[PDB]
């Protein structure tokens, strides 16, 4: 009887939901947290611009969440990962959750119901890129030595993923603007990761990318540039110290050695980055 | 400047994917597929609904491509060892690629969404529907985990655990309702019912199967109905010892046979949670049946 009532009330209304549940939920987030000038070619009305910013810092920070689970990662912006502070379950619950409000987000930006389509469209097709470019980029790091990506190879995985959420913004930006550099927008993908992976290195910083055993840019030069030359053991010790997932200090030293003196990979790389800086310098 | 060449076919194409690529990433997914799994409610409620056929397949398909790749994140977050009979597929994969890919198919069944009309109005209620359930089923799946991860910060009363349903199990049923309603050319209260039925039966007969079953919720610490029932009985009854004998075998997050017979015999004989348990159950059936 009394049950009854409540049980009625409950099913009749909408899920209930706190402000509390709610600050308990993003808890994992908050702990991470600690444009515009596209926006000067764009010119977007500061108020949508303030919502493809809160869209676009949810996905950002949510993803590296994840990614640092993914990596298992010890630390971020310097401070601990906030796996190892709330656990795994809750960071990917919260990091997904975070997804879907950037998601609720969109429809704040429009209503016109063509332009709408067009938005949802676009957050679709690049989270799905997004998402193809992670996943083989984890794939050839979990199954080395199944597969030594070629340096075509890497770069179609890099123009999914880091070109994702950089399409993600500009894409979004010209289709809001008032007034493509979706090929400029590409480029710089390209190099920003391509520096990441370099910086990773001669940081060395911790050299994470050797713990995590990524198929950076450098080792990828390595790895086949060792294969081409016939030299058997010099790619076996680069793929066995990849394959400790050590965090040695004196093991990655060694890896790193043999990528500026027998496979002078950093120098091939700064150069590789050097040529694409000037394709837009020039 | 043939680098340049290259580099320049690069950037003014859309990002290159093959079919190899598709099929490596999908092995997570695929392996859940293998053993099978809701076609039947969906086609139940289609009597009330009358959906074409070629569009209630489609909801089919979200539905189903949602609710395998839920499991494979739930399974992660519970750190199960098994699943419909089979090795886990984050055990198998591992969990890198296995979360990678349960959020890639999230983001392919969104995109179905577009195969179900033209109509732009209509388009984004389906949207709407679509984010508005994946937020209610991810805010569930928090407080759940939150409760069970950090006990025993919050014991959570019989209320809460509700509304926890409420937004967990519900979204899945609503989800699947309201496309359809939506698509139909309410029964949200009903839908509410069967899931809270649905989900505190599984929490029941997870732990009666086992007194052909492993009582797996019990390793995975979680606060079903019946747990959340005995923490609350033994508070009030001044059972401080059982009360406290409850939060250490869940805390142990034990495979122990013995001992997760010992806490289910708690709850059937100390607490009574089995059978209160048993008759809530009864009494939400009635209110349906008999109306
Ligand atoms: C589906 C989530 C994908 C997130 C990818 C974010 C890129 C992260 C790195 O920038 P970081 O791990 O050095 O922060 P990447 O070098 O590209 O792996
Ligand atoms: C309408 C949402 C789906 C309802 C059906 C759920 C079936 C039960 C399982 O989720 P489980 O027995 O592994 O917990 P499935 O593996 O999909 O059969
Ligand atoms: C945002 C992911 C939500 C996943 C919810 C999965 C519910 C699965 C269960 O049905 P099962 O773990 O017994 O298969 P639940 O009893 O509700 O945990
Ligand atoms: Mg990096």
């Amino acid at each position: 009887n009394k049950m009854e009532a409540k049980i009625d009330e409950l099913i009749n209304n909408d899920p209930v939901w706190s402000s509390q549940n709610e600050s308990l939920i993003s808890k994992p987030y908050n702990h991470i947290l600690l444009i515009v000038q596209i926006n000067r070619v764009m010119n977007l009305p500061k108020d949508q611009l303030a919502i493809v910013s809160q869209i676009v810092e949810l996905l950002h920070n949510s993803s590296l969440l994840i990614d640092d689970i993914e990596d298992n990662a010890p630390l971020r912006r310097g401070q601990t990962t906030s796996h190892l502070i709330f656990g795994v379950p809750s960071t990917i619950n919260t990091a997904n959750y975070m997804y879907f409000r950037a998601m609720q987000l969109v429809s704040q930006l429009t209503t016109k119901e063509p332009l709408y389509h067009n938005l949802i469209t676009i957050f679709n097709e690049e989270l799905i890129n997004l998402h193809r470019g992670q996943g083989l980029d984890i794939y050839w790091r979990d199954f080395l030595p199944e597969i030594i990506p070629t340096q075509e190879m890497y770069l179609n995985m890099v123009m999914n993923k880091t070109g994702g959420l950089f399409r993600l913004t500009l894409r979004l930006m010209e289709a809001l603007s008032p007034s493509s550099l979706v090929p400029f927008i590409n480029l710089l993908g390209i190099i920003y990761q391509i520096r990441d992976d370099y910086l990773n290195l001669k940081d060395f910083g911790f050299a994470e990318d050797i713990t995590e055993g990524k198929l950076s840019f450098p080792i990828v030069h390595a790895l086949n540039f060792t294969k081409t030359k016939g030299q058997t053991e010099q790619h076996n010790e680069i793929l066995r110290i990849l394959l400790l997932r050590t965090s040695d200090k004196d093991i990655k030293l060694k890896l790193i050695q043999i990528l500026e003196f027998d496979t002078n990979s950093l120098a091939y790389t700064k150069n590789f980055i050097n040529q694409l800086v000037n394709m837009i310098k020039n």
